[PDB]
C-alpha cells in the first residue's frame, strides 16, 4: 500500500496490525499461527517494504522478532522455548565470501553455476560448524575458483551487509594476476564497468547489492594510494 514515507517505528507498527491484530480472534493467542504471521511480516518487509524503500535495515529473524514483540503487546506475552525453538531453526544462516579485483581494480573475478536460473555473483555460501569468517571466505573462493587466497585476505577489508534478512559479507581482496588459472560452470573476470549498476542486466542480480559499497571502497583506496598527509 501507499508507497515509502514511513520511519521505521512507523512500519513495525502498519505490521502488527496488518499480521498479527488481524488474525481470526480464536487464533491470536496461537504459537504456531503467530510465528507463521511473524514470519510472514519478516518476508513482506524484506522482500516488499525494503523495496519501495532501502535505507530500512534488512535484519533476518532474530532482530526484526524482537523489534516486533516491543511494537506488539499481543506478540509479547503469547511460552518462551519454543519461540527460541522457532528463531534458532529459521535462522537464515550468515554467508562469507571474497570480491577479488584484479590490481587496477577494474575486474572482479565473478563465478556461475550449473544451475537453470544460473547467474553470476562472488564467490561465498553458508559459514560451517566452528568455523571462522575469514576461514568461511578462503574455503568458499577455493572450493569455487580453485584459488587459495590466504595468504591475501584481510578481515577488516569487507563488505558487510544483510540481504533478505541474510548477513553477507564478501572480503575484497585486490591484486590478484589476471593470469590466475581458476559445483561451478564458469570462473570469469567481468569489468566493473560492464557490471549493471556500476557507472542484459538479469545475468547480475546476486552482484548488484555490493557495487555500491565496493566502488567506494575502490575509490577510497585509489586515493590512498596517492595520498602524502599534510
Amino acid at each position: 500500500m501507499s508507497f515509502t514515507n514511513a520511519t521505521f517505528s512507523q512500519v513495525l507498527d502498519d505490521l502488527s496490525a496488518r499480521f498479527i491484530l488481524n488474525l481470526p480472534a480464536e487464533e491470536q493467542s496461537s504459537v504456531e499461527r503467530l510465528c507463521f504471521q511473524i514470519e510472514q511480516a519478516h518476508w513482506f518487509y524484506e522482500d516488499f517494504i525494503r523495496a519501495q524503500n532501502d535505507q530500512l535495515p534488512s535484519l533476518g529473524l532474530r532482530v526484526f522478532s524482537a523489534k516486533l514483540f516491543a511494537h506488539c503487546p499481543l506478540l509479547w506475552k503469547w511460552h518462551e522455548e519454543a519461540f527460541d525453538d522457532f528463531l534458532r531453526y529459521k535462522t537464515r544462516i550468515p554467508v562469507r565470501g571474497a570480491i577479488m579485483l584484479d590490481m587496477s581494480m577494474q575486474q572482479c573475478v565473478l563465478v556461475k553455476g550449473w544451475k537453470a536460473s544460473s547467474g553470476w555473483g562472488f564467490p561465498k555460501g553458508k559459514i560451517d560448524k566452528d568455523e571462522s569468517d575469514v576461514d568461511c571466505a578462503i574455503r568458499e573462493v577455493y572450493e569455487e575458483t580453485g584459488f587459495d587466497c590466504s595468504s591475501r585476505i584481510n578481515p577488516n577489508e569487507f563488505i558487510d551487509m544483510t540481504i533478505r534478512g541474510q548477513n553477507v559479507r564478501l572480503y575484497i581482496i585486490p591484486g590478484i594476476s589476471l593470469d590466475t588459472r581458476f559445483e561451478i560452470s564458469k570462473i570469469e573476470w567481468h569489468n566493473l564497468m560492464d557490471l549493471p549498476t556500476f557507472k542484459m542486466k538479469n545475468k547480475f542480480y546476486m552482484v548488484i547489492p555490493f557495487l555500491a559499497p565496493l566502488k567506494k571502497w575502490i575509490k577510497k583506496r585509489n586515493i590512498a594510494n596517492n595520498t602524502t598527509k599534510e
